[PDB]
């Protein structure tokens, strides 16, 4: 088991951290979800499908910076939308397939009625999701550490 994102930067075996730029909708008015999709970013596979199935959690999401001062959010973890910040460990995806299959993460942010002006700026730290991976066959439990950085600033009008 092990991770990839979308321009080529890895997380082997094992686990560790990796970093993430993410383009941000520049526009986002107070009381719109802001859309960050990390299926689309994050993608990883199970490294011995014929003898072990994988299971990846959401084991905890953070919120940094413009987005914990400007924002209220959920996360959606396959189609299911928790608290972001998070409360509590998703349940489990099943990776069986040595096949890319992405991380189904996405995170829905809303300008808060403050937020105004330039509400989360370009370079920053916005959030930091960890994958836990662990499997039904052995003692294996690692943690795939993203950080999340915007590429651009977001504006919220005023
Ligand atoms: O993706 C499956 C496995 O890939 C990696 O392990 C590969 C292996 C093996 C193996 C080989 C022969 C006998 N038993 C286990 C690890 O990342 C492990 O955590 C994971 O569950």
């Amino acid at each position: 088991f092990a991770c990839k994102t979308a321009n080529g930067t890895a997380i082997p075996i094992g686990g560790g951290s990796a970093n993430v730029y993410v383009n941000l909708a520049p526009v986002v008015n107070v009381g719109q979800n802001l859309v960050v999709n990390l299926s689309t970013q994050i993608f990883c596979h199970n490294d011995y499908p014929e003898t072990i199935t994988d299971y990846v959690t959401l084991q905890r999401g953070s919120a940094y910076g413009g987005v914990l001062s400007n924002f209220s959010g959920t996360v959606k973890y396959s189609g299911s939308s928790y608290p972001f910040p998070t409360t509590s460990e998703t349940p489990r995806v099943v990776y069986n397939s040595r096949t890319d299959k992405p991380w189904p993460v996405a995170l829905y942010l809303t300008p808060v009625s403050s937020a105004g002006g330039v509400a989360i700026k370009a370079g920053s730290l916005i959030a930091v999701l960890i994958l836990r991976q662990t499997n039904n066959y052995n003692s294996d439990d690692f943690q795939f550490v993203w950080n999340i950085y915007a590429n651009n600033d977001v504006v919220v009008p005023t």
